[PDB]
């Protein structure tokens, strides 16, 4: 049994909820949140940004001199740093950026990263801003990540057709 509460059961690991991330992270406070995260850990927008901003700017400072001591991500790898005030840890995963004309293959690889946590408070990678098709993205991670994986999504109504639409 964990603290995840009104999640929709997809799969024998995959389950769902219309919530703003950082407001789940706040109550569940889990061993890890996934961030949506760019190459430079460069928390502008989005899961990211937001996370970003409940941390007081802190995930912003350790991401920074991260990157300094190791340069940047790869587009489908991840780093596992610090959660601040929200979780354990925070398990920054790259996603492909469609609006920066990434290979959508790299969606799969992205979500692989997810297996390596027994239990995770994740995004949809690729979603939202970074303009993959959210369907796809819920249609890879159920494909992909095989351990406990609490998706929230942000969007009402894109939740209701998620939801709607899975298989």
């Amino acid at each position: 049994v964990n603290s995840f509460s009104g999640y929709l059961k997809l799969t024998d690991n995959v389950y769902i909820k219309n919530a703003d991330i950082v407001e789940e992270a706040k109550k569940v406070k889990p061993t890890v949140v996934v961030n949506a995260a760019n190459v430079y850990l460069k928390h502008g927008g989005g899961v990211a940004g937001a996370l970003n901003k409940a941390t007081n700017n802190a995930m912003q400072v350790e991401s920074d001199d991260y990157i300094a001591t190791n340069g940047p991500l790869k587009v489908g790898g991840s780093c596992v740093l610090s959660g601040h005030n929200l979780a354990k840890h925070c398990l920054h995963v790259v996603g492909p950026n469609v609006n920066k004309g990434e290979d959508i293959q790299l969606l799969k690889s992205a979500y692989e990263n997810f297996n390596q946590h027994e239990v995770l408070l994740a995004p949809l990678l690729s979603a939202g801003i970074f303009g993959a098709d959210p369907i796809h993205s819920l249609r890879v991670c159920v494909d992909t990540v095989r351990t406990n994986v609490y998706l929230a999504v942000f969007d009402k109504n894109l939740y209701d057709k998620l939801v709607s639409s899975f298989l």
